[PDB]
């Protein structure tokens, strides 16, 4: 099988954290920034890492039964399927937001609906939160029971004072939580290219959310369980009109993507409607045309 | 020619933001539907509303403006670009359950503080204008400027009556068009989501996934139908025949009594081969 990557423009692709629609290409401001997403990864033979799922409905939801303490409320999670999780090899159930270092506010039904059939439950990253293991504990202002399955709906500081930064990631454990491995920018004047998404993030430095993968490339790399022929694939960006290639990128075997920005610029600066296409395999060492 | 190499269970439906949950035919075999969401043909051509995505599925973004009782969203894209009242019924992605109210949970696109979210509660009565490009809402909260969303659940038009989500709106004063059973004891496939619905699952005729595989792939058809099986992913066995149509739906021959939803619903469909019009299917269920 031939490595191909979604003939889709960037506009019309899915952000792998959020549920959200991509609407640019960045780069760190620190160029050297190191980053650990759980969701988003997956290699190029379509090999699934970290807690990340198939499909961009399955992205940032949660799903559990609702439990009572002497103390207040939790969920024991499920998989969003509603079978049991099992802490095996893997972070959190398969979907399970990967938001670090801050409060969720996850909208949930119980899965015969009167009245307002939505709770919105509150969580907290703090002791309780033990996702791999498999439970978290929720406030409420609604009364949650049973079956409950929803979506993260917003993110807010774990205190007052505090700020959201969605370039971190969870601690998942109460303990090896079997995390996705860390992904550094990997040489040759190369900078990660990250994904951007609007999502509503009270105290951010914006309200966008990052990633490393559109979740559609996720989804083609697993149907396609095609196999590596090289260190790198470079793809091209295109046009879909003039069919004119916009820039060089590399597409590692690990799972991401790079470009060689030109100084104080980057894919920031190149049109949201291009195409990535598969041009060939190439040596780790090739050395890329700066874009932007 | 492929169909996504995906589990059913893993794909989204495509007129709510849900997971397909599993299969079904209709009560009444002969049941004409004519939803605007899921739909495109074979080749890869986007019918009513579609949009490619499963992230784009029933979602709205506009801005507010001041009506005669209250707030109403004149609608953009939901990239943030202008919509134009021209050919679809709607923007792309516009939620398409018929005959009830919606209430859809929004955000404003810029910094934000406090609770960021409003519930739109949207009554598909006479200002329900989607075509035209307006919608009138109300809310406990208060939304203003550029609101972004998605439909979070549905409840009756009016008290005492029921949902019934094998509806679809009435865009105002490009429709896709209705999805006929093709005779001969073929049945339509629909793929059901469970979803909030106050007073009633959520059917579509194509699995999101799909849709932006046809669109992805812009496929010649080579045939008046693609033969398909569903297979299991761990025994490789296979479990049942289906076939996909180019204007873009699926159907089988239910047995009496049973059909696809007694399949199980981690099967994968996988191209076969291209068949007649009438190429006759082993019954399944
Ligand atoms: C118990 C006590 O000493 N104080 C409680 C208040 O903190 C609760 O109202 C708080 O109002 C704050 C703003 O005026 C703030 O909204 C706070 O939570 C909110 O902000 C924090 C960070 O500062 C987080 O971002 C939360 O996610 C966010 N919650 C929202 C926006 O809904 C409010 O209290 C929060 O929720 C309570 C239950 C506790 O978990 C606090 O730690 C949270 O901060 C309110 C309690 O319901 O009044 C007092 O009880
Ligand atoms: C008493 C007063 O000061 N004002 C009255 C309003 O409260 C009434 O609003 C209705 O409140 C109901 C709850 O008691 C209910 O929420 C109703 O809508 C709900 O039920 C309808 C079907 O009957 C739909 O299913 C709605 O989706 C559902 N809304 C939910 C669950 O949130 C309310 O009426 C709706 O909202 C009002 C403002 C109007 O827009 C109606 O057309 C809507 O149906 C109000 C009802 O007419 O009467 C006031 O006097």
């Amino acid at each position: 099988r031939q490595l191909t990557v979604p003939n889709i423009p960037l506009n019309n692709l899915a952000n792998s954290r959020v549920p959200a629609m991509i609407n640019k290409m960045t780069v760190s401001t620190d160029q050297n920034q190191v980053v650990q997403f759980q969701n988003g990864r997956c290699t190029l033979e379509g090999q699934l890492l970290g807690t990340t799922p198939v499909s961009a409905s399955q992205v940032a939801r949660i799903r559990g039964k609702v439990f009572s303490t002497a103390s207040g409320k939790g969920l024991n999670l499920t998989e969003l399927d509603g079978t049991p999780y099992h802490a095996f090899e893997s972070p959190a159930p398969l979907g399970f937001p990967d938001i670090g270092a801050c409060d969720w506010h996850v909208s949930t039904f119980k899965v015969n609906l009167s009245g307002d059939p939505m709770s919105r439950l509150d969580v907290k990253q703090n002791a309780p939160f033990a996702p791999h293991l498999g439970s978290i504990e929720f406030t409420s202002d609604q009364d949650p029971t049973g079956d409950q399955l929803g979506t993260l709906a917003w993110v807010s500081p774990s205190t007052s004072g505090a700020r959201v930064d969605p370039w971190k990631i969870p601690s998942y454990g109460s303990e090896s939580t079997h995390l996705a491995p860390p992904i550094f920018p990997p040489g040759f004047g190369e900078a990660i290219v990250y994904f951007m998404s609007d999502f509503p993030i009270v105290s951010g430095n914006t309200a966008q959310v990052p990633c490393t993968l559109p979740q559609e490339f996720v989804s083609h790399f697993v149907e396609q369980q095609a196999p590596v022929r090289g260190e790198a694939a470079l793809l091209h960006y295109v046009d879909p009109d003039t069919h004119r290639n916009l820039g060089e990128f590399k597409l590692y075997p690990d799972g991401f993507i790079t470009c060689v920005p030109n100084t104080g610029g980057g894919p920031q600066n190149l049109p949201t409607n291009g195409v990535f296409v598969f041009s060939s395999w190439v040596s780790r060492y090739y050395q890329l045309k700066p874009v932007g």
